[PDB]
DNA sequence: TTTTTTTTTTTTTTTTTTTTTTTT
DNA sequence: AAAAAAAAAAAAAAAAAAAAAAAA
């Protein structure tokens, strides 16, 4: 017969849908119909096409050629479909043997010479394949980004020729390359304080508010403190490049498995800092995906823009929709804030500046103050490295609150964590009593029991104690 | 000569108008013409559907073809014109006997091997098709969506062949898969979760059980919000034939609903940023928008004085009429908004309050059939645990489906959609009633429309008692539900 | 077969892209069908290769044309594709040995006759063939604009003939025509201590301050600032050349080898001083490259703009995007500001509302006492030429210092300003009771120790010296 | 008094439909 | 002989200028 079928990957957003090719060379005179709803590959990946199988040795059909891409209903953007198109007409023309195209996929765009060139945003169609277990086959010039994922059965090819001899024949193609932290804690001299507070506050996925003097060295445990988290599972890692690429470029093997660390300045811009609009663009907030996000100098952010963070920290995703169409783009992020604490009525204008809605399920609070000038002149002889520990110990608590359950001491609901802390009366009459002193509200007061039982984990404790309890209330409370 | 006149549904909107193909082949050059507003996304079907009918061992006529999809105002869109254009070919070369196609609509889409394919938004084709007593076949990925619709003259193929094996000879097709049956006992949500505030969780007991409209007044902290989302629950399940309505909707917006959840009451609350375009209708090719994905649901409105007030505004067609009509100088569309509301205000953020206040629409608050002030909860309530926790959701639901069923007795509008023969007659007033509401009224300064919606609160809780007429306590107790602000 | 590809470039923004024209002939009727989006202006092309292969003594093929151009997402505007084009069906046509268009690249458009014509925005093509290490060839109506900059390996044809002799037998192609001021830094008035301010300004590449009654001076200094820095490299020149296209006008006299030197007048304008809108052009502060920026009278300005200058005195780059593109200008200069004394409460206000975050990062200040007649005496202060000295030291200092570390003195950090620093027992003693007298900023006491490196880098030290440090100490920051 | 922010209006931009000059 | 190259209109959104409401 004369009818082929190929498959390949659309990038729309973040999303790879997967396609159809469909070539059916009828009896007629030439044509090259490409019905589908292609913009920039309906009459230029005709010729690229063309003279990339005459020149590779083949013979290209004399005959009418109907070229149909998946979903009709889909506009199909990328220049990725030549090499799918290309092989869909060698094997309706019988050039190639049609059993072996099933469980392979194709990406790439063909240039005149039959060689292939490298298409972009290409990790996520291996991301894809790899789900559903498919062979992808590549242009040489993506090795480099594909290598990342180092997934079994992907391989890349030079030209046109190479990807028709691994078929034909199965001469191995091309494979991929095998596999193409420098800041540590130990540089915040002499904290103390903060320093285990945000060393608790990463052991439990926690969200921390770091309130000081300026010049207190608040940006620098902010920056410092991605060494902390554990470094992200290769999903997770996949997941970041994904969603990277889809902007351009890749400075990676350096960094690929550290999670990502975002800073966004004050001013920046709505679109920017959330998600973003046209072809969908992930914003700032995005891609701290399972990383950290640092919101210095919080009051100075606009309201408007902070409205639109309590969406992504309870759901893990932030759908920004559009009269065209509505992407997921994923902002399981972990949130640390920065803000002067005040210089008057003053203050309370400056406080009233702030968002309640977002400072009120922010779950951590602590003061900086200046150094020592001892320790500030002291030189840095304790220079032995221990992030490193520090890791492993995040790991492990990480790893047994995921054992209680699949929700973090930090996304803990209401009944959960009355269900998982053990709240026996001599705790429960010591939390009575503060209460009454300090008039808490119900959602600190869940946020209290919450960092207890990060705090009591820690110290490996099965059950809250009243020790816990009173370390958990030095890092709560907003504001003065 | 030779012509075929085949069926289909092209949707617009909600309602999916009925579409006839209509091919016809005349003795000129072998050409191809469609006409009646064809989309590009239709108009290329030429080519796709000529493989489609070589592909499957047929017959493709070498002469000038001319398709008709249309009456000629309504523009076509959908992709799943191929497999009536198909079959209008074939009938009209006399390749398949005519008469077979007296009463069937076909949707669906051809690759070019024949195998049909999935086009999307097909619910409420399906339920036109049943409205109008036609057999519908469409092409199997379709048959895990139409499911649901559960219609016994529904046939799902694989590909062409199927379907002309089918119209010619009957080869009995493949049926629709079993209905999604399933159950609903977790919720994961539970009514005990509302912890202590007891008189508030009494007045969205009796706002479900009327269909009041019910504003939540409260210090934040509070369980506002969840009290809201607990809400649904108590609701109770959709009868199909208003499941399939939502299901609708939710095709048409979405996509594949969650098979467990298509017959409990849609729970939306939009975020105050979201474009109007978003919260009322849609542009573009009209999509509903939350409003309307509420439909027969719950609309939670947190934060009520914010939001632009061009919105809140158009709300009250919807809460009068039950369907937002949507102009856009060409059409304009129903897209049914018959849901139920629950606002969410902060009472104070001096006489800047002014500012604060009134940035509302006071109608919109006329309105609301109800009023609670969630106070903070207290400390013996907050730290003591959930010592009692027995399930509630699943025996005051029970309640609501029984106070609804016997509330449909005097008017099937539940008491909150019911008329000045309601609020005066259904609502048996006394006489000692009318001396104690002459003097309550007298004393309190209320609004004519202040009268109604105590009435109608007034019968719900009677009915929760089961009292003939109101009995001049359940009066007592609507009052504390009324008032506004501060 | 006939097949034959050659390079070319396409101008967007500030960045030249490569483009990779493919033209291949096939048997088939004749035709000339274009690839790669390209616009009306490109795609007119055809008949213009035409009439000047036909023209040029040239045989013009009668098969059929497909010219693919580059990559086939990005659209093509200038129209300097037609001399690419013409070479190419060349080529392809056996007219041309192949080899010869190996790493040649190709701009200008085709007249009608074979004359190659000029096109616009040349000098960031002539900067990314040089990254390239590529041979250039454009019109020779582009000479008297390229050959400004002093770029050689670049040759200008007059007509198609020309450039075909050229690659057949190298038969010279002409060249770009050669290239066709004292400021005297001792002209400065006897300030000496000033002097010595701004040249380990200059040494470590410090922002420097300067203070004194209005017009007193500062600009004279600041004008000559320049002189000391060393001579920029022809890649930098090129850079500044190509970002000074950019904005449009770089006929003048420029010599480009040298720093540039910007000094925007206070009023300034939020879109012109950072980035241009609209159509993105340069800034005032990316103007500045490889330069030095003079803000004079420092509390002028805005708190805003001032602000966005954080990002650019480290990063070294400018970001302006409104949400359909994201711009980016190289924005590397070292700030050199100026204010008066202040004009009480009254006077308190004036240097309360400065940029406490930016003046943060301005290590120096300096005083600048008014003069009346002690310069008059000119000769034996004027008659030394003293730039070349210091210039030849600045030159030293910053290869030494670049070979301790990969950073200037000015652009260390917390770390390294320790690790190098290498103050020992006294050394680290002394800095305790200066900071016991005054308890100044962590980010002091880093701008304090990193002056003191340079000053100790001046004088062939290996460490940080008490003396050194003792003379950092003199300029610290005195706002009052 | 001695001084600044917030909100609205006008102008502008982008996208889509329309349109308007194409592609064959 | 058939659309896509284009000056126009509207939906929707954003920026700068301006109004003014507010505050030093
Ligand atoms: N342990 C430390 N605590 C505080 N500052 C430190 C410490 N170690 C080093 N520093 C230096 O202190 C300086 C303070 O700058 P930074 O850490 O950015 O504070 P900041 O609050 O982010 N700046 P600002 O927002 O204007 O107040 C940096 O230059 C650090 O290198
Ligand atoms: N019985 C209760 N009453 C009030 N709040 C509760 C109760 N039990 C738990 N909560 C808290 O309430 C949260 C959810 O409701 P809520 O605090 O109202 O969130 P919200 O979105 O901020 N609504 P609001 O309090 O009005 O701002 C839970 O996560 C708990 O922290
Ligand atoms: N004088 C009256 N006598 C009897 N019924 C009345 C009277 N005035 C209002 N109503 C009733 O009020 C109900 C609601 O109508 P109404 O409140 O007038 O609509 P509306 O005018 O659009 N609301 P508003 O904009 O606040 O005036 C009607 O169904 C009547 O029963």
């Amino acid at each position: 017969m004369s009818l082929a079928f190929t498959k390949t990957r659309s990038t729309i957003g973040i999303v790879a849908q997967p396609v159809s090719v469909e070539v059916h060379l009828s009896n007629g005179l030439p044509s090259f119909t490409m019905v589908g709803l292609a913009e920039t590959a309906v009459k230029e990946s005709k010729d690229r096409v063309r003279s990339a199988i005459i020149n590779s040795q083949f013979e290209f059909p004399c005959r009418k050629i109907t070229v149909n891409l998946g979903p009709a209903n889909l506009p199909k953007t990328g220049s990725g479909f030549d090499l799918p198109i290309a092989l869909g007409i060698l094997a309706a023309s019988e050039q190639i043997p049609l059993t072996n195209l099933a469980n392979h996929e194709f990406i790439g765009e063909l240039a005149l010479s039959g060689e292939l060139r490298g298409v972009s945003a290409i990790i996520p169609a291996v991301l894809a394949a790899h789900k559903d277990n498919q062979h992808l086959i590549i242009a040489n010039a993506n090795a480099a980004e594909a290598s990342l994922t180092g997934h079994q059965k992907v391989f890349t090819a030079n030209n046109l020729r190479e990807v028709c001899d691994y078929l034909c024949q199965g001469t191995s193609l091309q494979s991929l390359p095998p596999k193409p932290y420098e800041l540590d804690w130990s540089d915040i001299k002499g904290q103390q304080h903060a320093k285990n507070a945000m060393v608790i506050a990463a052991c439990g996925g926690h969200s921390i508010l770091l309130s000081g003097a300026p010049g207190s060295g608040k940006t620098m445990m902010a920056k410092r403190f991605s060494t902390l988290l554990p470094e992200l599972s290769e999903t997770q890692a996949l997941e970041c490049a994904a969603i990277n690429s889809i902007r351009g470029k890749l400075p990676d093997f350096r960094e690929w498995r550290l999670p990502p660390f975002r800073a966004p300045h004050h001013t920046a811009s709505p679109v920017a800092l959330v998600g973003g609009g046209n072809p969908p663009k992930p914003g700032e907030i995005s891609l701290a995906h399972h990383g950290v996000l640092f919101l210095d100098e919080l009051p100075e952010f606009n309201r408007q823009v902070l409205e639109t963070l309590r969406e992504p920290l309870e759901s893990g995703h932030i759908c920004i929709s559009r009269a065209a169409a509505q992407i997921e783009f994923p902002a399981k992020f972990q949130l640390i804030a920065a803000m002067n604490p005040c210089p008057p009525d003053r203050i309370s204008r400056y406080l009233a500046k702030l968002s309640a809605p977002l400072l009120d399920r922010i779950d951590m609070q602590v003061t900086i103050h200046a150094l020592s000038q001892e320790e500030l002149i002291k030189p840095n002889t304790h220079l032995e490295k221990q992030s490193l520990a520090i890791r492993e110990k995040v790991t492990k608590m990480h790893e047994i609150q995921m054992a209680r359950q699949d929700s973090l001491n930090a996304n803990l609901n209401s009944k959960t964590c009355e269900m998982v802390c053990e709240l026996g009366s001599e705790e429960q009459l010591f939390l009575r009593e503060v209460m009454s002193k300090l008039k808490l509200s119900a959602r600190g007061y869940h946020r209290l029991l919450k960092v207890s039982r990060t705090i009591a984990d820690m110290n490996s404790s099965k059950k809250v104690l009243l020790n816990h309890l009173q370390q958990a209330l030095s890092y709560k409370q907003n504001l003065h």
